[PDB]
């Protein structure tokens, strides 16, 4: 029908047609049993003793066959009460919060077992028992000391004392040592392989402990968190497996390399701490949003880089000391310049080589600075959506 | 070289970055003015402060032109450097000058790009 | 030299960079650590790719953080 229908805000006037409001007959104005409670048949209107400025949404709900907009000068809080209150639904709620950003976290697959649930609660909530808390501070501190011990393992007073420490020969031993970073026995007499050891055991622990204690075991492997775990073990066994693989001078020489990408694969053990950390976390999915501009970033400064790293080298090419060999070796002065780092190692000599220079330096100025808004942004969002 | 700038038929990107500078032209050009203004002065100064000295890293003020620039854009290599407490003064100076004129720029380049970018993507 | 912040008694602009800091202790915090991520990481990523050089200018891990 088009009968009207005149809806009375606290003394604030509406009217529409009764046809707009049948439209949705679940809510509390399209149905009649509803808002009966409301009519007032002195002044053949309904009246509600509610907020003004959040109904013209509510109204245009219905006028626009499901478009729910909460005005800009309402809060969110009051608006979606309101929502509550004329019960618009969950479909139209969600579809609100959605696009008022806010994302449904759905819900957390839970073990039922007793023993599964027991044991995952202090595995993953710090929160779910002081046990469960204590257990987390003996993972910040063997993560932290992994990391002291991984790079003390460089340190000369240690590293340098071996058995061809003058210059003398290449021991295997001394050389798989050298490579690997600490001595692989069952001895165990090399403190380096005990420290390394005992960590990575606690590593693999709670690897396994998470992988029998969990939920899901489909959804193990999506989890970033799950796979920096695996990551901060797989450089240990891999190295072991390679060793005894090739327990040979020429042997260990011929997979040396890849023995040395595992050594600096054990540095990505810092990112264990992103379990604990929520800094890290909002960090984390900072990036993830901004790999757009995080890309172009890259991208231009390639483009930049090609094209001033190519000018320079000409403008030195004819001078007898240009500090510039290729375009491809002028690379690094670009980015340095660009980054403005400027160290100094390479640097054009000539009022051709300067100029571009210059320009160089304050194109990179510009072209870092691009995606500085985007990274705030999508971060101060994360940020403030926790803490 | 200029055969790179041939992806950005295929690049929404470079073009967007295109548009961009086109529009920001005024402001681009006044970056380069001020910096102009600051380098001369400074580059300037610096020179006679150390023209005394007899290791003086600027033989001609046009020759300053370039520590100017390098320490106003804050690259710093090092390749030239005051020695002098008058020099190193107007050092300082020329600092902080291109760190606050480089940066004025940044807003208006942020806006233009922002606005083509999300008028595609 | 920490004589120097007496002069705070008589500096809005210090006390309000005091104010300031205080505030911002959680975020001034995170700058701190992410950096303290990236050095480790990065320090130690350059170390080794100069490890093989007979002339790395960096010495140990530790020694790159700088
Ligand atoms: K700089
Ligand atoms: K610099
Ligand atoms: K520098």
């Amino acid at each position: 029908s088009s009968e009207r229908v005149v809806i009375n805000i606290s003394g604030l006037r509406f009217e529409t047609q009764l046809k707009t409001l049948a439209q949705f007959p679940e809510t509390l104005l399209g149905d009649p049993k509803k808002r009966m409670r409301y009519f007032d048949p002195l002044r053949n209107e309904y009246f509600f003793d509610r907020n003004r400025p959040s109904f013209d949404a509510i109204l245009y709900y219905y006028q626009s066959g499901g478009r729910l907009r909460r005005p800009v000068n309402v809060p969110l809080d009051i608006f979606s009460e309101e929502i509550r209150f004329y019960e618009l639904g969950e479909e139209a709620m969600e579809m609100f919060r959605e696009d008022e950003g806010y994302i449904k976290e759905e819900e957390r697959p839970l073990p039922e077992n007793e023993f599964q649930r027991q044991v995952w609660l202090l595995f993953e909530y710090p929160e779910s028992s002081g046990p469960a808390r204590i257990i987390a501070i003996v993972s910040v501190m063997v993560i932290l000391i992994s990391i002291v011990s991984f790079c003390l393992e460089t340190l000369p007073i240690f590293r340098d004392e071996n058995e061809d420490m003058h210059g003398g020969g290449v021991t295997f031993h001394t050389y798989s040592q050298s490579t690997i970073g600490y001595q692989q026995s069952t001895s165990f007499t090399d403190p380096f392989f005990i420290v390394e050891t005992l960590c990575i055991i606690w590593f693999s622990f709670e690897f396994l402990v998470r992988f029998f204690a969990c939920p899901s075991k489909a959804g193990f492997f999506t989890n970033i968190m799950n796979i920096i775990d695996i990551v901060a073990i797989i450089p240990y066994y891999v190295t072991i497996f390679l060793t005894e693989s090739n327990k040979s001078v020429l042997q260990f020489q011929n997979v040396r390399r890849v023995v040395q990408i595992f050594r600096i694969m054990r540095i990505l053990r810092i990112f264990k701490l992103s379990r604990h950390s929520k800094g890290l976390q909002i960090l984390g999915q900072t990036l993830k949003a901004s790999m757009r501009e995080l890309g172009l970033l890259i991208f231009f400064l390639f483009i930049g880089v090609i094209l001033f790293s190519s000018a320079v080298y000409f403008a030195e090419a004819d001078e007898r000391d240009s500090q510039f060999p290729s375009i491809p070796d002028a690379f690094w002065w670009a980015v340095v310049s660009m980054t403005t780092v400027g160290y100094g190692d390479m640097v054009p000599t000539t009022i051709g080589g300067k100029i571009v220079g210059s320009l160089c330096a304050i194109a990179g100025v510009l072209t870092i600075a691009l995606p500085v808004p985007v990274i705030w942004s999508n971060f101060n969002y994360f940020y403030h959506r926790e803490t």
